[PDB]
């Protein structure tokens, strides 16, 4: 088709224009002094199940009344959300252009609720791989998997590629408290071997193990890479004399599904970690792909993670939508990308070790949610996903505040914080937590004329100095945020929290009708980029661009080396 | 006042109005088509005076025409911008709410043009600074400078906050080819000591100097972390029985201005780097809060760095408007922001150096025009600063990418490339450059339903799954870039890279009637927060907030340790 128009003619959709249209304006706090209860209404807790554990969502912070909710509610109703949700969990094939299931929920479905795709319970699969990534960290962590000279294992080094890669690395950033110390991880995804080399003139290569994550194990950027670590390791024990026999075996695994070209490489395939088509890059963290976070935090660890993740699923599944997090979640970001216009996210967890999360996050929502289309195949009638952006509020908590405070932009925030803290020193978390209830709260509230008025008296200000500066001070208020916290970041709560925004994700999407779980998008770049490469030469001139890019190939040509 | 309404009934606000009002859905393809050297007609090439380096930006790839080009120039003149910069140089006080100077350009200012402040020349005091500067680094960087036990320095770290921390940070992190190898730099800034005791069991104290970076030189968050630096520097020399006399002074220095205080700290005041009230926090990278970077590249580096500013400092006074790069960057940029109604800034920097370059440019930009008045004391009646996203395009080179080509917001993209290389590594370069070009291609030029159904019905696609397939695949194209290409990133390019955004800021501030260069946005969260931080106590109830703050407050004070 041409454009889709089903969305924009709901009766849902269309209510909640009016009531935009009508309460748009309403203060923030305008909520709160109606109804004393405010707080406990538009706020959901979810049981974690272990240690007094929670994940709490306080969305009262936001522009919306009873009707609103109300409207929001219906919409995900009229939108058969929870519906595409069971199927999407049934196994049923929602990635309608790729024509595959999506689940990611199957790697952590710790009931083991049998999941049928293409004849088969994909849970014996899943549940085959956690059980040999279980043996093998095992057997790495406690130094009984020797390398070529007999030494264990001090390093992993994992090469991979964008979702591959910045699932393990926020994760394992998460949770280094959990983290055995002794093992170092490192990252490897840049193409040009530098942070290889990096890495390779760092680590005592005999102590060190390669995780290569390659579905089909061709893959030529992340086996370039690959080759760069064998070559080095060949060239080490040749100079050293050390036999080169089952060398590389001892030093290096994959995540593949490709047996035999896994083990061309030299890699043995008892070492080899399936993943399958229906876990997506960006929802890859939890299968084998997480393979340098099990090493880390260790394997009950990652269950915990894993658990954390399924309590998460199941709140979703079998919770009506107002009291369901996930799902409100994605209203009230629905309500502000929506109806009010804004375009950004922004996502501000005030702990140290989350601060790979705001990234991770652009990620998984962007790329998801960053479409054009419908699955029906018409163009979208409205608004899908905002740009996400943020930083952890521990280090610098104003660098870009300034502007969501004072500026002309309503920018919805999550602020994420936790009750308890990773250490007891001096009264660090305690100052910290002022802030995170602090800036919320200074979000809604604002300062007025008068307040900065009376403040400005009491400084002892000239009496003409003082009207000018007023505007200055000012601060609007009504500005909305939503404050999540948790009881502590272990692994099971991260797990729910990443699974929380996946859900959100979800929500999202469907409500807008797009295909969460294509990515099209990176092709266009690729091909173009494929066919002007053989023009970067010296004194090469192209033509059969546009003028901008000719210009720009052409000035590279002529004055590169 | 209450509302401005001035800049909105400028004649050359109302005639941009009406160009995009009738120009705004004309292709970017649509404007080359026309004419064959729109390309360099929308260019413009700075000369940086040394080693055939040059700035150059090409912003042919937008929605603008010649009219539209026209209009946005008159804009600048009729608000006086050219003027205001004039006064801004010459040392008068354009930060009129905080009533002082603007003027880190005198901190660059390499020919000592008088700038004359309370009837001084600052540039006796630039130089001197300087000076001490170079003799210092000089004698850290040789090893002459010994520590307590007799020993050359090896690390420097460097403790501050905010501003004061993320300039030195991009700027040593970009300029690692120039670094002395050998010395390593450390950047502590958060405020539970953490890091700090992280860096305490790194380095060898034997062999370490500190920077501390406090105007008053009391500033309780960073003279905390200076005091566990002392306290471990005391305990250490106390147990291996060396003696304290001195010791301090052999390893701690300051950037302030408070005389006596670092001298009781026991710092030396030879030791004593000044900078002044006129150096704001996110442009004073170029002072003497830049120490550990010319420690880490050494004086004449730095001096190169400066010099870039410099350039394009000159460039920016001396050059007309149609020609004058920071002024197009800000034109084109405040077109996207303020007639598009783009939130949006993204910066891609195709070099792994520049990976901290975006979060950098969210402070300098974000920071000085996320502003909700006018100087003139009304509220602003147009959008002013945009949220400033973006990372690094060695690694991922897609996370987000998906969005900006496949998404429903035009986000205005500056894409930032060197033509060389630091390194002749097989062709990691001319893949990267590939790609660099072809993204601004991609966003431009698109994919139509017939390139796809061409492209589909060769992939041998069935009849039927190619039709529903179609819009899944094509890209709409008309799709914004900057494309901003150096010869190379040495400290003279990055210098003026970053001189650029800088003026740039400038510009939007002076035509949007704001103040740049005040900061109080940040005051209202503070005091909110140091009024709840005595709240936070076990089984305390407060009531004396909003409902939200209060049962957040109250739930942490129930559940907490």
């Amino acid at each position: 088709g041409v454009t889709d128009s089903s969305l924009l003619n709901l009766p849902a959709w269309k209510r909640l224009q009016s009531l935009y249209e009508k309460y748009g304006n309403d203060s923030i706090l305008s909520h709160f002094e109606k109804d004393h209860q405010r707080f406990q209404r538009y706020s959901i807790e979810i049981d974690l199940h272990s240690d007094d554990n929670f994940l709490f969502l306080d969305y009262s912070k936001s522009h919306i009344n009873d009707e609103i909710k109300d409207a929001l509610v219906a919409l995900a109703e009229e939108r058969g959300v929870r519906a595409f949700a069971k199927a999407m969990f049934d196994g049923q094939r929602v990635n309608s252009t790729e024509n595959r299931a999506v689940l990611h929920v199957a790697l952590r479905n710790r009931s083991n609720r049998p999941i049928i795709v293409d004849g088969k319970d994909v849970m014996s699969d899943v549940n085959n791989v956690l059980a040999q990534m279980k043996d093998f960290t095992e057997r790495v962590r406690s130094g009984e998997w020797k390398g070529q000279t007999g030494k264990s294992i001090y390093n992993i080094v994992n090469i991979g590629i964008g979702g591959s890669d910045l699932g393990p690395v926020m994760v394992t950033e998460a949770l280094k408290p959990f983290s055995k110390r002794d093992l170092h991880c490192f990252f490897v995804s840049n193409v040009d071997g530098t942070h290889m080399a990096e890495v390779l003139k760092q680590v005592n290569l005999e102590e060190t193990i390669f995780i290569i994550a390659s579905k089909t194990f061709t893959t030529q950027e992340t086996l370039t890479n690959a080759m760069s670590a064998r070559n080095a390791l060949m060239s080490y024990l040749k100079e050293n004399g050390i036999s080169t026999d089952g060398a590389v075996a001892k030093h290096f695994v994959a995540l593949s599904t490709n047996t035999e070209k896994v083990r061309e490489f030299g890699i043995d395939t008892v070492n080899m970690f399936a993943f399958w088509d229906w876990v997506g890059g960006r929802y890859s963290v939890w299968s084998a792909i997480g393979l340098s976070v099990m090493l880390s935090i260790g394997y009950d660890n990652f269950v915990e993670f894993l658990t954390g993740a399924h309590v998460m699923d199941n709140h979703f599944a079998s919770t009506p939508t107002e009291q369901n997090l996930p799902m409100m979640l994605a209203l009230v970001g629905i309500w502000y990308n929506n109806f009010f216009g804004s375009e950004t996210q922004a996502v501000l967890p005030y702990d140290q070790y989350l601060w790979r999360l705001p990234a991770y996050l652009q990620q998984l929502d962007m790329e998801s949610n960053g479409k054009g289309v419908t699955k029906k195949s018409g163009a979208v009638a409205v608004q899908t996903g905002p740009i996400v952006f943020g930083e952890a509020g521990t280090n610098g908590q104003h660098a870009f505040y300034q502007l969501i405070h004072q500026g002309t932009k309503i920018i919805p925030c999550d602020f994420i914080g936790c009750v308890q803290t990773q250490n007891r020193v001096g009264d660090h978390h305690r100052t910290l937590m002022s802030n995170f209830f602090a800036q919320t709260e200074a979000l809604m509230v604002g300062k007025n004329a008068e307040e900065v008025r009376q403040e400005l008296v009491k400084s002892g200000m000239s009496g003409d100095a003082i009207e000018n500066m007023i505007p200055h001070k000012t601060f609007t208020g009504s500005r909305p945020s939503n404050s999540i916290l948790v009881n502590a970041l272990t692994p099971r709560a991260l797990g729910a929290i990443i699974a929380m925004y996946e859900h959100k994700v979800l929500v999202q999407g469907a409500i807008w009708g797009i295909n969460s779980y294509d990515q099209w998008g990176v092709e266009l770049g690729k091909v173009l980029a494929k066919s002007i490469l053989p023009q970067l030469k010296s004194g090469n001139i192209v033509s059969d661009h546009d003028g901008s890019t000719n210009g720009l190939i052409n000035m590279f040509n002529t004055r590169a080396h």
